[PDB]
């Protein structure tokens, strides 16, 4: 370690221990921002060579951990609790915590070289039938094929591409990463992963939440199904069993509202879908973000500073040279750059990610000034909501009017019912898969799912909470876990929940704060310059606040709730009830033991 970053003298008191923090952090934006950029190079550029060069990045940061680190216990470990400074507890707390900084030299260098391997296999994969590519080319078949064979094919090509080679990887990083957190005091890593709420009592109201949650899920789950069977047949789908994985508009069938033009309730209405008029209008990516940071303005909210635009990757590179093409945005602890880096496509749900991760960088641009171990969401799951709170306004039929994406539309029950219908394809059948994915790596962390049961627990979970099955059969040779983004990525999931539950209960405040007297879901808070003021002040605490505070001077509460929820979509709520009653659904997949057969023919797709 360069000895301009080592820490030095400080006295064993509260009063040394907020100048030691001081100098923590001059070093410590020095050590993230080499680590950040290293990373920036990797993952715009996937060479070998940029992997090298981000692993040595990595051991850095690892040695600047592990010095600070000691040196915070060495002069505060029996007394930083009883420190009067709240926000100086909390940076002690974070700066104490070494994660895999705890390994040996040996073993940190195996962790940084899995990160980089699974990253790389994951990002690199492609289906061949000459081949496919994850993004764009089997995103947007599995988005707009409704050719039974042709999505069956990129389903199983890309589980089997990208999840088959990761499993032995995976498993080496699980040890590691327990060996780490446990020199931490945490039995596993998502321990360490779920202390982030603080909260003893975290599984079991996620638990609760889920429960309020379920039966919308169900009469989503239903109705669907029936509409997949006038498509497809009898042969393959069960009006009684799960759905096959692949025919539900994404490639893990996490969100559905790809194949809202399959189940409109009522086709003569407007139609809700503006990507045709995006394309006809020639809107590109940077359109799509200037939109999105007026939005932010109109709040009073911040621009994006000129960094941003000059390095930022908004499309995907023409070259076709290998990028991490999943959607980011990034810190890099300097309190001048930050930047998304996302392969653009120009349709209405990437109009909507483009403000997901927009969110992000509004959340860094506010706390910038913060020290750097606070530059954070209150929890994780407060990043992730951000931005889906603008889109939630941005996608009402009123603000893509004012926009120019759609002719006005008729306030009647008809259009209402199509709107929230296709809200709830992307919010509600999110909530299972939201909810399951931590689950199961929780469940690997603490050894309770050993490898020989990755892709059996995974499946177990799949059809439990999201009544999915797989279209073709699988083995433990598969490790279908690994071909979702974030498992080899090593991004923590449960946030995503967190967040769908949340972004309702942020929007219902900001709307109430806008002076919006209307039904919850036609709120748009689009230039409320008070609304902005209510969100800023959440983006502003960072982390130096307990979350259940910020949440309570935000909303009223100082807890999750599903009821804003519940109020959002209560009309399509009620419609879909009534509608799987008329129709005799049974609700739910009582045939859990049923798949569908292979088509004829199949795989002689030519
Ligand atoms: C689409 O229409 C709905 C329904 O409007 C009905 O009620 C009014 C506006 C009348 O013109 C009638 O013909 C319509 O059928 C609008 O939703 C309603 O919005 C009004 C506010 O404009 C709400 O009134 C307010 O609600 C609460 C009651 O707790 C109070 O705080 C306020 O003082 C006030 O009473 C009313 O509750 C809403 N009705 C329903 C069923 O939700 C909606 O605004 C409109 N949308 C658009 C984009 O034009
Ligand atoms: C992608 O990364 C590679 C490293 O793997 C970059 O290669 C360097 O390119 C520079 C600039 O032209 C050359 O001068 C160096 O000699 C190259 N280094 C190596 C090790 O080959 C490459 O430039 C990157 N591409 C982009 C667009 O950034
Ligand atoms: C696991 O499955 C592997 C390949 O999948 C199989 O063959 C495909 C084409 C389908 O027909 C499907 O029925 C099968 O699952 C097999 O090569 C392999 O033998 C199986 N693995 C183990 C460990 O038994
Ligand atoms: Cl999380
Ligand atoms: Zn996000």
């Amino acid at each position: 370690l360069d000895p301009g970053l080592q820490p030095g003298q400080f006295s064993a008191d509260e009063a040394g221990a907020q100048l030691f923090a001081q100098s923590y952090q001059s070093s410590a934006e020095q050590v993230l921002f080499q680590s950040v950029a290293a990373s920036w190079a990797h993952d715009t550029n996937i060479t070998a060579e940029n992997a090298r060069r981000q692993e040595e990045a990595a051991l850095l940061s690892q040695e600047f951990a592990e010095a600070w680190g000691q040196k915070a216990k060495e002069l505060y470990e029996p007394i930083w609790q009883q420190f009067t400074d709240p926000q100086l507890r909390r940076i002690i707390g974070a700066v104490r915590t070494l994660g895999s900084a705890n390994l040996p030299l040996a073993k940190r260098q195996q962790y940084n070289a899995l990160l980089s391997q699974m990253s790389r296999i994951y990002s690199t994969a492609k289906v061949c039938l000459t081949c496919w590519s994850l993004d764009p080319d089997l995103t947007n078949i599995l988005a707009s094929s409704r050719s039974y064979a042709m999505l069956l094919f990129a389903w199983e090509g890309w589980h089997n591409a990208a999840g088959i080679p990761l499993k032995p990887l995976y498993e080496d990083f699980t040890a590691l990463s327990n060996e780490a957190y446990k020199q931490d005091g945490f039995t596993d890593t998502g321990a360490y992963w779920r202390s982030w709420y603080n909260s003893p009592t975290f599984e079991d109201d996620l638990e609760h939440l889920y429960q309020q949650l379920e039966p919308l899920y169900l009469n989503l789950h239903a109705f669907v199904r029936r509409a997949l069977h006038r498509r497809y047949g009898d042969r393959y789908i069960n009006l009684r069993g799960p759905i096959p994985a692949h025919l539900l508009g994404d490639m893990w069938a996490q969100s559905w509202e790809n194949i809202y033009d399959m189940v409109v309730p009522f086709p003569d209405k407007p139609n809700l879908d503006v990507t045709s008029t995006m394309l006809q209008q020639g809107w590109q990516a940077t359109h799509m973000f200037r939109v999105a940071e007026e939005f932010f303005t109109s709040l009073e909210l911040s621009p994006m500073p000129p960094e941003f635009w000059e390095g930022s990757m908004l499309e995907k590179p023409a070259d076709g040279r290998e990028v991490v093409c999943h959607a980011s945005a990034w810190d890099f602890y300097n309190r001048k750059d930050f930047r998304i880096k996302q392969c653009t496509r120009v349709t209405m749900d990437q109009l909507s990610t483009v403000h997901h991760e927009m969110g992000h960088i509004q959340y860094y641009l506010q706390y910038k000034d913060l020290p750097v171990s606070l530059r954070r969401g209150a929890n994780p799951g407060f990043h992730e909501a951000i931005g889906d709170v603008l889109a939630l306004s941005v996608s009402t039929p009123e603000h893509l009017h004012k926009i120019g994406l759609l002719d006005r539309v008729t306030n009647d029950t008809e259009s209402d019912i199509n709107y929230l219908l296709k809200m709830a394809l992307e919010k509600i059948a999110f909530l299972p898969f939201g909810y399951l994915v931590d689950q199961w790596r929780w469940g690997v962390f603490s050894g309770r799912t050993p490898p020989s049961r990755y892709n059996f627990d995974w499946w177990y979970l799949r059809t439990k909470y999201q009544g999915i099955c797989p279209p073709v059969t699988r083995n433990e040779t598969h490790f279908d876990a690994g071909a979702k983004f974030h498992v080899p990525n090593v991004t923590p999931y449960i946030r995503y929940f967190v967040s769908f539950v949340l972004q309702f209960q942020f929007h219902e405040a900001l709307c109430k704060e806008a002076g919006y007297e209307g039904p919850l879901h036609q709120c748009d808070i689009y230039r409320s310059t008070k609304a902005g003021a209510k969100l800023r002040k959440v983006l502003r605490a960072g982390s130096s606040r307990p979350w259940q505070e910020v949440l309570k001077d935000m909303v009223g509460l100082d807890a999750l709730d599903a009821q804003p929820l519940l109020k959002y979509f209560q009309l399509v709520t009620q419609w879909l009830q009534e509608q799987n009653q008329q129709n005799g659904e049974v609700l739910g997949w009582p045939e859990y033991q049923w798949h569908p057969p292979l088509p004829d023919n199949y795989p002689e797709g030519i």
